[PDB]
Protein backbone atom coordinates (compact mmCIF):
# COMPACT_ATOMS: atom_id res chain seq x y z
CA UNK A 1 0.00 0.00 0.00
CA UNK A 2 2.15 3.04 1.43
CA UNK A 3 4.97 1.27 -0.92
CA UNK A 4 3.91 2.72 -3.70
CA UNK A 5 4.08 6.19 -2.88
CA UNK A 6 7.80 6.20 -1.91
CA UNK A 7 8.23 8.69 -4.37
CA UNK A 8 7.01 10.00 -7.98
CA UNK A 9 3.60 8.11 -9.28
CA UNK A 10 2.54 8.89 -12.67
CA UNK A 11 -1.08 9.64 -12.98
CA UNK A 12 -3.86 9.67 -15.06
CA UNK A 13 -7.48 11.52 -14.81
CA UNK A 14 -10.52 10.69 -16.71
CA UNK A 15 -13.51 12.41 -16.33
CA UNK A 16 -16.92 12.31 -18.39
CA UNK A 17 -19.57 14.55 -16.76
CA UNK A 18 -22.70 15.39 -17.86
CA UNK A 19 -24.30 18.66 -16.31
CA UNK A 20 -27.99 19.77 -17.49
CA UNK A 21 -27.53 17.47 -20.27
CA UNK A 22 -24.47 18.86 -21.45
CA UNK A 23 -21.44 16.13 -22.21
CA UNK A 24 -17.57 16.88 -21.61
CA UNK A 25 -14.67 14.62 -20.95
CA UNK A 26 -11.68 16.14 -19.28
CA UNK A 27 -8.22 14.28 -19.44
CA UNK A 28 -5.74 14.51 -17.17
CA UNK A 29 -1.68 13.60 -17.05
CA UNK A 30 1.11 14.58 -14.22
CA UNK A 31 2.79 13.43 -11.40
CA UNK A 32 2.01 12.60 -7.67
CA UNK A 33 4.69 13.11 -5.21
CA UNK A 34 3.26 11.66 -1.92
CA UNK A 35 6.24 12.10 0.32
CA UNK A 36 5.70 15.89 0.25
CA UNK A 37 2.58 16.15 -0.97
CA UNK A 38 2.31 17.74 -4.24
CA UNK A 39 0.39 17.46 -6.91
CA UNK A 40 1.27 18.69 -10.93
CA UNK A 41 -1.44 17.95 -13.87
CA UNK A 42 -2.10 19.31 -16.87
CA UNK A 43 -6.58 18.37 -17.45
CA UNK A 44 -7.49 18.82 -20.99
CA UNK A 45 -11.17 19.26 -22.18
CA UNK A 46 -11.28 17.05 -24.95
CA UNK A 47 -14.90 18.38 -26.06
CA UNK A 48 -14.23 21.75 -26.31
CA UNK A 49 -14.95 24.81 -23.71
CA UNK A 50 -16.11 23.39 -20.96
CA UNK A 51 -20.22 23.97 -19.65
CA UNK A 52 -19.34 25.15 -15.93
CA UNK A 53 -16.58 26.38 -14.53
CA UNK A 54 -12.39 24.85 -14.27
CA UNK A 55 -12.61 24.97 -10.37
CA UNK A 56 -15.85 23.38 -10.18
CA UNK A 57 -14.13 20.21 -11.29
CA UNK A 58 -10.67 20.83 -9.19
CA UNK A 59 -11.79 18.64 -6.13
CA UNK A 60 -13.76 15.51 -8.22
CA UNK A 61 -10.35 15.36 -10.48
CA UNK A 62 -5.92 11.48 -5.70
CA UNK A 63 -6.04 12.49 -2.31
CA UNK A 64 -3.67 9.01 -1.94
CA UNK A 65 -0.99 11.78 -2.42
CA UNK A 66 -2.07 14.12 0.52
CA UNK A 67 0.83 13.82 2.49
CA UNK A 68 0.38 11.66 5.83
CA UNK A 69 2.94 12.65 8.36
CA UNK A 70 4.70 9.78 10.81
CA UNK A 71 2.39 10.30 13.65
CA UNK A 72 -0.89 10.39 11.28
CA UNK A 73 0.48 7.18 9.11
CA UNK A 74 -1.56 4.46 10.74
CA UNK A 75 -4.46 6.46 9.75
CA UNK A 76 -3.82 7.42 6.19
CA UNK A 77 -6.77 4.87 4.59
CA UNK A 78 -6.28 6.54 0.62
CA UNK A 79 -2.61 4.58 0.45
CA UNK A 80 -3.70 1.54 2.63
CA UNK A 81 -6.73 0.37 -0.24
CA UNK A 82 -3.95 0.12 -2.83
CA UNK A 83 -3.24 -1.24 -5.29
CA UNK A 84 -6.29 -2.52 -5.39
CA UNK A 85 -7.74 0.99 -5.26
CA UNK A 86 -10.99 2.45 -3.76
CA UNK A 87 -13.84 4.09 -4.88
CA UNK A 88 -14.89 8.03 -4.31
CA UNK A 89 -18.58 9.28 -3.96
CA UNK A 90 -19.82 12.91 -3.98
CA UNK A 91 -22.50 14.78 -3.62
CA UNK A 92 -21.67 18.43 -3.99
CA UNK A 93 -24.67 21.10 -3.56
CA UNK A 94 -23.91 24.36 -4.88
CA UNK A 95 -25.58 26.62 -2.35
CA UNK A 96 -28.72 28.59 -4.63
CA UNK A 97 -27.31 26.06 -7.53
CA UNK A 98 -27.37 22.79 -9.08
CA UNK A 99 -25.65 19.61 -7.50
CA UNK A 100 -23.32 17.28 -8.75
CA UNK A 101 -23.03 13.10 -8.24
CA UNK A 102 -20.17 11.44 -8.73
CA UNK A 103 -18.46 8.03 -8.56
CA UNK A 104 -14.73 7.52 -9.55
CA UNK A 105 -12.30 4.70 -8.82
CA UNK A 106 -8.51 5.30 -7.88
CA UNK A 107 -6.59 2.25 -8.48
CA UNK A 108 -3.16 1.25 -10.00
CA UNK A 109 -3.64 0.52 -13.41
CA UNK A 110 0.20 -0.68 -14.12
CA UNK A 111 2.44 1.58 -13.14
CA UNK A 112 0.03 5.14 -13.19
CA UNK A 113 -2.68 5.71 -10.69
CA UNK A 114 -5.57 6.69 -12.14
CA UNK A 115 -9.17 8.14 -11.33
CA UNK A 116 -11.64 7.29 -13.80
CA UNK A 117 -14.75 9.21 -12.66
CA UNK A 118 -18.90 9.70 -13.64
CA UNK A 119 -20.14 12.91 -12.90
CA UNK A 120 -23.72 14.51 -13.27
CA UNK A 121 -25.46 17.16 -12.37
CA UNK A 122 -29.23 18.85 -12.52
CA UNK A 123 -30.83 21.76 -11.30
CA UNK A 124 -28.00 23.94 -12.51
CA UNK A 125 -29.82 27.35 -13.14
CA UNK A 126 -28.36 29.08 -16.27
CA UNK A 127 -27.60 32.30 -16.03
CA UNK A 128 -26.04 31.84 -12.29
CA UNK A 129 -22.50 31.33 -11.04
CA UNK A 130 -21.80 27.68 -12.49
CA UNK A 131 -23.38 27.69 -15.84
CA UNK A 132 -22.72 31.60 -15.87
CA UNK A 133 -19.62 31.13 -15.71
CA UNK A 134 -19.27 34.03 -13.08
CA UNK A 135 -16.76 32.18 -11.13
CA UNK A 136 -12.97 33.57 -10.77
CA UNK A 137 -10.36 31.10 -11.97
CA UNK A 138 -8.60 30.26 -8.57
CA UNK A 139 -9.01 28.21 -5.71
CA UNK A 140 -9.17 28.48 -1.70
CA UNK A 141 -7.77 26.86 1.11
CA UNK A 142 -10.03 24.01 2.46
CA UNK A 143 -9.75 21.94 5.68
CA UNK A 144 -11.17 18.65 4.91
CA UNK A 145 -12.98 16.98 8.18
CA UNK A 146 -12.12 12.92 7.70
CA UNK A 147 -14.02 10.58 9.89
CA UNK A 148 -14.20 6.70 9.37
CA UNK A 149 -17.04 4.54 8.96
CA UNK A 150 -16.80 1.43 10.20
CA UNK A 151 -20.35 0.44 8.57
CA UNK A 152 -19.05 0.53 4.93
CA UNK A 153 -15.56 -0.54 6.58
CA UNK A 154 -14.19 2.75 4.28
CA UNK A 155 -14.53 6.98 4.72
CA UNK A 156 -16.95 9.59 5.22
CA UNK A 157 -15.92 13.56 4.61
CA UNK A 158 -17.73 16.74 5.37
CA UNK A 159 -16.78 20.05 3.76
CA UNK A 160 -17.59 23.65 2.27
CA UNK A 161 -15.88 25.45 -0.68
CA UNK A 162 -15.83 28.61 -1.03
CA UNK A 163 -15.80 30.25 -5.09
CA UNK A 164 -15.04 33.57 -5.70
CA UNK A 165 -17.62 35.06 -8.04
CA UNK A 166 -16.58 37.68 -10.02
CA UNK A 167 -18.48 40.11 -7.75
CA UNK A 168 -16.52 39.89 -4.73
CA UNK A 169 -19.74 37.60 -3.62
CA UNK A 170 -18.60 33.23 -2.71
CA UNK A 171 -20.52 30.90 -4.37
CA UNK A 172 -20.45 27.81 -1.44
CA UNK A 173 -20.33 24.62 -2.31
CA UNK A 174 -21.02 21.70 -0.12
CA UNK A 175 -19.64 18.15 0.01
CA UNK A 176 -20.56 15.01 0.82
CA UNK A 177 -17.81 12.22 0.69
CA UNK A 178 -17.99 8.18 0.71
CA UNK A 179 -14.94 5.98 0.28
CA UNK A 180 -14.93 2.37 0.33
CA UNK A 181 -11.93 -0.38 -0.18
CA UNK A 182 -12.85 -2.43 -3.50
CA UNK A 183 -11.12 -5.09 -2.12
CA UNK A 184 -7.35 0.86 6.86
CA UNK A 185 -9.60 2.83 9.42
CA UNK A 186 -8.87 5.97 10.58
CA UNK A 187 -9.70 8.38 13.71
CA UNK A 188 -10.93 11.82 12.93
CA UNK A 189 -9.00 14.01 11.57
CA UNK A 190 -8.51 17.13 8.69
CA UNK A 191 -6.51 17.53 5.00
CA UNK A 192 -5.37 21.23 4.15
CA UNK A 193 -4.95 22.01 1.04
CA UNK A 194 -3.43 24.70 -1.29
CA UNK A 195 -4.52 25.04 -4.82
CA UNK A 196 -3.10 26.85 -7.57
CA UNK A 197 -5.16 27.63 -11.10
CA UNK A 198 -2.65 28.14 -14.16
CA UNK A 199 -2.81 28.00 -18.16
CA UNK A 200 -0.22 26.99 -20.57
CA UNK A 201 0.16 29.49 -23.12
CA UNK A 202 0.75 26.44 -26.03
CA UNK A 203 -2.53 25.14 -26.11
CA UNK A 204 -5.35 25.93 -28.50
CA UNK A 205 -7.66 23.66 -26.43
CA UNK A 206 -9.92 24.79 -23.28
CA UNK A 207 -7.38 23.66 -20.41
CA UNK A 208 -6.39 23.97 -16.50
CA UNK A 209 -2.97 23.43 -15.28
CA UNK A 210 -2.86 22.34 -11.28
CA UNK A 211 -0.33 22.51 -8.34
CA UNK A 212 -1.18 21.52 -4.83
CA UNK A 213 0.22 21.09 -1.33
CA UNK A 214 -1.48 18.64 0.50
CA UNK A 215 -0.36 17.41 3.89
CA UNK A 216 -2.59 16.15 6.86
CA UNK A 217 -2.74 16.71 10.18
CA UNK B 1 -55.63 26.79 -17.81
CA UNK B 2 -57.96 24.00 -17.43
CA UNK B 3 -59.41 25.16 -20.42
CA UNK B 4 -56.39 24.41 -22.60
CA UNK B 5 -57.23 21.06 -21.46
CA UNK B 6 -60.92 20.18 -22.71
CA UNK B 7 -59.74 17.97 -25.47
CA UNK B 8 -57.10 15.98 -27.54
CA UNK B 9 -53.87 17.34 -26.69
CA UNK B 10 -50.34 16.49 -28.47
CA UNK B 11 -47.74 15.40 -26.41
CA UNK B 12 -43.73 15.68 -27.00
CA UNK B 13 -41.43 13.66 -24.11
CA UNK B 14 -37.88 14.07 -24.50
CA UNK B 15 -35.47 13.00 -21.97
CA UNK B 16 -31.41 13.04 -21.49
CA UNK B 17 -30.48 10.74 -19.56
CA UNK B 18 -27.18 9.34 -18.14
CA UNK B 19 -27.05 6.56 -15.71
CA UNK B 20 -23.10 4.89 -15.06
CA UNK B 21 -22.10 6.90 -18.05
CA UNK B 22 -24.12 5.01 -20.38
CA UNK B 23 -25.78 8.12 -22.10
CA UNK B 24 -28.98 7.95 -23.51
CA UNK B 25 -31.89 9.91 -25.28
CA UNK B 26 -35.71 9.10 -25.49
CA UNK B 27 -37.97 11.08 -27.60
CA UNK B 28 -42.15 10.47 -26.77
CA UNK B 29 -44.84 11.59 -29.04
CA UNK B 30 -48.40 11.08 -28.71
CA UNK B 31 -51.87 12.41 -27.43
CA UNK B 32 -53.29 13.13 -23.80
CA UNK B 33 -57.20 13.52 -23.13
CA UNK B 34 -57.47 15.07 -20.31
CA UNK B 35 -61.53 14.49 -19.96
CA UNK B 36 -60.98 10.77 -19.28
CA UNK B 37 -57.42 10.90 -18.43
CA UNK B 38 -56.16 8.92 -21.46
CA UNK B 39 -52.42 9.15 -22.18
CA UNK B 40 -51.11 7.37 -25.65
CA UNK B 41 -47.45 7.58 -26.51
CA UNK B 42 -44.41 6.12 -28.43
CA UNK B 43 -41.40 6.28 -27.37
CA UNK B 44 -38.21 6.18 -28.80
CA UNK B 45 -34.20 5.61 -27.57
CA UNK B 46 -32.86 7.30 -30.75
CA UNK B 47 -29.34 6.26 -28.86
CA UNK B 48 -29.89 2.52 -29.26
CA UNK B 49 -30.42 -0.10 -26.72
CA UNK B 50 -31.18 1.95 -23.54
CA UNK B 51 -28.68 0.77 -20.10
CA UNK B 52 -31.51 0.57 -18.44
CA UNK B 53 -35.28 -1.44 -18.64
CA UNK B 54 -37.94 0.63 -19.59
CA UNK B 55 -39.96 0.44 -16.71
CA UNK B 56 -37.94 2.75 -14.66
CA UNK B 57 -38.23 5.20 -17.39
CA UNK B 58 -42.39 5.50 -17.15
CA UNK B 59 -42.96 7.00 -13.90
CA UNK B 60 -40.28 10.05 -15.06
CA UNK B 61 -41.56 10.07 -18.71
CA UNK B 62 -47.36 14.64 -18.11
CA UNK B 63 -50.05 14.02 -14.63
CA UNK B 64 -51.57 17.26 -16.03
CA UNK B 65 -53.37 14.90 -18.03
CA UNK B 66 -54.39 13.40 -14.80
CA UNK B 67 -58.68 13.16 -14.80
CA UNK B 68 -59.38 15.40 -11.90
CA UNK B 69 -63.30 15.23 -11.39
CA UNK B 70 -65.73 18.00 -11.48
CA UNK B 71 -65.65 18.00 -7.43
CA UNK B 72 -62.17 18.11 -7.64
CA UNK B 73 -60.92 20.76 -10.01
CA UNK B 74 -60.23 23.38 -7.47
CA UNK B 75 -56.98 21.03 -6.36
CA UNK B 76 -55.84 20.23 -10.09
CA UNK B 77 -52.24 21.79 -9.50
CA UNK B 78 -50.57 20.51 -12.99
CA UNK B 79 -53.41 22.08 -15.38
CA UNK B 80 -53.31 26.01 -14.32
CA UNK B 81 -49.89 26.31 -14.01
CA UNK B 82 -50.48 26.89 -17.58
CA UNK B 83 -49.65 27.41 -19.81
CA UNK B 84 -46.14 28.52 -18.74
CA UNK B 85 -45.75 25.38 -16.96
CA UNK B 86 -44.48 23.45 -13.95
CA UNK B 87 -41.14 21.68 -12.59
CA UNK B 88 -40.85 18.16 -11.87
CA UNK B 89 -38.00 17.01 -10.09
CA UNK B 90 -37.71 13.22 -8.78
CA UNK B 91 -34.83 11.17 -6.24
CA UNK B 92 -36.01 7.53 -6.87
CA UNK B 93 -34.10 5.20 -4.60
CA UNK B 94 -33.77 1.67 -6.28
CA UNK B 95 -33.92 -0.22 -3.38
CA UNK B 96 -29.79 -2.13 -2.90
CA UNK B 97 -29.23 -0.35 -6.45
CA UNK B 98 -28.94 2.98 -7.79
CA UNK B 99 -31.13 6.47 -7.44
CA UNK B 100 -32.42 7.96 -10.43
CA UNK B 101 -32.49 12.01 -9.78
CA UNK B 102 -34.37 13.74 -12.61
CA UNK B 103 -35.65 17.42 -13.60
CA UNK B 104 -38.06 17.99 -16.02
CA UNK B 105 -39.90 21.10 -17.21
CA UNK B 106 -43.70 19.86 -18.12
CA UNK B 107 -44.92 23.46 -20.16
CA UNK B 108 -47.22 24.31 -23.33
CA UNK B 109 -44.71 25.21 -26.59
CA UNK B 110 -47.47 26.14 -29.01
CA UNK B 111 -50.67 23.68 -28.71
CA UNK B 112 -48.28 20.25 -28.11
CA UNK B 113 -47.58 19.70 -24.08
CA UNK B 114 -44.15 18.86 -23.98
CA UNK B 115 -42.12 17.23 -20.98
CA UNK B 116 -38.48 17.86 -20.92
CA UNK B 117 -36.66 15.72 -18.44
CA UNK B 118 -32.69 15.66 -17.51
CA UNK B 119 -31.96 12.00 -15.56
CA UNK B 120 -28.73 11.32 -13.60
CA UNK B 121 -27.93 8.17 -11.58
CA UNK B 122 -25.23 6.26 -9.85
CA UNK B 123 -24.67 4.10 -7.76
CA UNK B 124 -25.95 1.35 -9.95
CA UNK B 125 -24.55 -1.89 -9.65
CA UNK B 126 -23.88 -4.42 -13.10
CA UNK B 127 -25.22 -7.41 -12.79
CA UNK B 128 -28.06 -5.37 -10.94
CA UNK B 129 -31.72 -5.73 -11.67
CA UNK B 130 -31.35 -2.45 -13.63
CA UNK B 131 -28.08 -2.30 -15.58
CA UNK B 132 -29.03 -6.11 -15.64
CA UNK B 133 -32.03 -5.82 -18.11
CA UNK B 134 -33.99 -8.13 -15.29
CA UNK B 135 -37.03 -6.88 -15.01
CA UNK B 136 -40.62 -7.62 -16.69
CA UNK B 137 -42.30 -5.55 -19.45
CA UNK B 138 -45.17 -4.22 -17.09
CA UNK B 139 -45.87 -1.50 -14.84
CA UNK B 140 -48.59 -1.82 -11.90
CA UNK B 141 -51.06 0.46 -10.61
CA UNK B 142 -50.13 2.71 -7.91
CA UNK B 143 -51.93 5.08 -5.85
CA UNK B 144 -50.07 8.08 -5.74
CA UNK B 145 -50.45 10.17 -2.88
CA UNK B 146 -50.14 13.92 -3.53
CA UNK B 147 -49.64 17.21 -0.62
CA UNK B 148 -48.96 20.52 -1.54
CA UNK B 149 -45.87 22.00 -0.06
CA UNK B 150 -46.40 25.94 1.24
CA UNK B 151 -42.70 26.54 1.27
CA UNK B 152 -42.45 26.04 -2.29
CA UNK B 153 -45.80 27.25 -3.72
CA UNK B 154 -46.54 23.77 -4.86
CA UNK B 155 -46.76 19.64 -4.50
CA UNK B 156 -44.75 17.36 -3.12
CA UNK B 157 -45.93 13.24 -3.42
CA UNK B 158 -44.10 10.49 -2.37
CA UNK B 159 -44.74 6.62 -3.53
CA UNK B 160 -43.26 3.35 -3.95
CA UNK B 161 -43.49 1.26 -7.01
CA UNK B 162 -42.90 -2.60 -7.61
CA UNK B 163 -41.58 -3.65 -10.24
CA UNK B 164 -42.00 -7.54 -10.96
CA UNK B 165 -38.32 -9.27 -11.66
CA UNK B 166 -37.26 -11.97 -14.24
CA UNK B 167 -37.18 -14.34 -10.82
CA UNK B 168 -40.27 -13.56 -9.14
CA UNK B 169 -38.86 -11.23 -6.89
CA UNK B 170 -39.37 -7.44 -6.88
CA UNK B 171 -37.49 -4.01 -7.35
CA UNK B 172 -38.98 -1.71 -5.24
CA UNK B 173 -38.29 1.84 -6.44
CA UNK B 174 -38.86 4.70 -3.58
CA UNK B 175 -40.10 8.10 -5.14
CA UNK B 176 -39.70 11.09 -4.01
CA UNK B 177 -41.50 13.79 -5.83
CA UNK B 178 -41.60 17.60 -5.79
CA UNK B 179 -43.50 20.34 -8.34
CA UNK B 180 -43.07 24.39 -8.35
CA UNK B 181 -44.56 26.05 -10.64
CA UNK B 182 -42.77 28.08 -13.36
CA UNK B 183 -44.90 30.86 -13.95
CA UNK B 184 -54.07 26.76 -6.13
CA UNK B 185 -52.50 24.56 -3.42
CA UNK B 186 -54.59 21.20 -3.45
CA UNK B 187 -56.21 19.51 -0.14
CA UNK B 188 -54.51 16.11 0.16
CA UNK B 189 -55.54 13.94 -2.41
CA UNK B 190 -54.37 11.00 -4.83
CA UNK B 191 -53.93 9.70 -8.33
CA UNK B 192 -54.59 6.16 -8.89
CA UNK B 193 -53.20 4.84 -12.55
CA UNK B 194 -53.17 1.94 -15.09
CA UNK B 195 -50.27 1.10 -17.33
CA UNK B 196 -50.02 -1.17 -20.09
CA UNK B 197 -46.65 -1.40 -21.92
CA UNK B 198 -46.99 -2.76 -25.41
CA UNK B 199 -44.35 -3.04 -28.30
CA UNK B 200 -44.90 -1.99 -32.15
CA UNK B 201 -44.25 -4.35 -34.52
CA UNK B 202 -42.88 -2.48 -36.94
CA UNK B 203 -40.17 -0.40 -35.26
CA UNK B 204 -36.53 -2.04 -35.34
CA UNK B 205 -35.11 0.77 -32.69
CA UNK B 206 -35.59 0.06 -28.86
CA UNK B 207 -38.73 1.78 -28.49
CA UNK B 208 -41.81 1.06 -25.92
CA UNK B 209 -45.57 1.61 -26.63
CA UNK B 210 -47.63 3.39 -23.45
CA UNK B 211 -51.57 3.76 -23.05
CA UNK B 212 -52.06 4.89 -19.06
CA UNK B 213 -55.47 5.44 -17.63
CA UNK B 214 -55.05 8.25 -14.46
CA UNK B 215 -57.98 9.21 -12.48
CA UNK B 216 -57.47 11.54 -9.53
CA UNK B 217 -59.76 10.97 -6.22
Amino acid sequence: GEELFTGVVPILIELDGDVNGHKFFVRGEGEGDATIGKLSLKFIATTGKLPVPWPTLVTTLVQAFSRYPDHMKRHDFFKSAMPEGYVQERTIYFKDDGTYKTRAEVKFEGDTLVNRIHLCGIDFKEDGNILGHKLEYNFNSHKVYITADKQNNGIKANFTIRHNVEDGSVQLADHYQQNTPIGDLPDDHYLSTQTILSKDLNEKRDHMVLLEYVTAA
